[PDB]
RNA sequence: GACACCUGAUUC
DNA sequence: GAATCAGGTGTC
């Protein structure tokens, strides 16, 4: 197949220091690389929770702007979680991990109370190389 | 913080896998205490492993209690486990490095030591003192 | 096995 | 920027 990148899109990726560890995420214009949104470093979180938050944040960003652009993520886990509207994270829940869980609860609440037209697509890393929203 | 009364070791190579050498130095002085003759074919991690054990033997025979610094997370673990886990092909071309690694492992399995093996915090203190010059 | 995210090094 | 040597966790 000649499946090609849809450039008119939003790509999200997570960046961390450790896992679990410090987690950040951002959404960029797939074509230009321009950062559209970002999250301040969360002291303790996992890669999957971060990828999940990033996609939902993207859904909210595009909906508010009445955009029909699809969202790309290379995380099969986060994509499934958003589809299920449930983040199945094993991260222990306590004072240290209270913030990331608070954000995850907020994202689930959002997914369960809003509809969206956005196609959530799996970034074909093997076919296209690293996703554009990567940190470096 | 940094413990200056210590021995620092590091590997150096040209290619990886490639030619490898290693050395130990007085962390404070910078004085070279030992330096291995270049080995034709080896890996960076095999070299870091040899360097630490060599340092261990060096301190052991002097009944020194000073610690050893290495910036190698891999080699520090191999030493704690008393087992190197290199993926390097084992044959006539790599016989020397493997002979040294086998002997270093055997040394660990035939001696006791008190020497604390510490991780050099490159992120905070800069490059290890036994570092090899660029190029 | 798969999709990810890292950690510490060695070099060219 | 490219390549290789090693150890580790989150999830499906
Ligand atoms: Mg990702
Ligand atoms: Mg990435
Ligand atoms: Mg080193
Ligand atoms: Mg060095």
């Amino acid at each position: 197949a000649k499946e090609e990148i849809i450039w008119e899109s939003l790509s999200v990726d997570v960046g961390s220091q450790g896992n679990p560890g410090i987690v950040e995420y951002k959404g960029v214009d797939t074509k230009t690389g321009e950062v559209l949104f970002e999250r301040e470093p969360i002291p303790i979180g996992t890669n999957n929770m971060g990828e999940f938050l990033a996609i939902v944040h993207g859904l909210r960003y595009l909906k508010e702007r009445n955009s029909r652009k699809p969202i790309y993520s290379n995380s099969q886990t986060a994509i499934k979680w958003v589809k299920d509207k449930k983040a199945k994270s094993t991260l222990v829940r306590n004072e240290e991990t209270a913030l990331i869980w608070k954000l995850v609860d907020e994202a689930e609440e959002w997914l369960n109370t809003h509809t969206y037209e956005t196609p959530i697509l799996k970034w074909q890393t093997d076919k296209w190389g690293e996703i554009k929203a990567d940190y470096g």
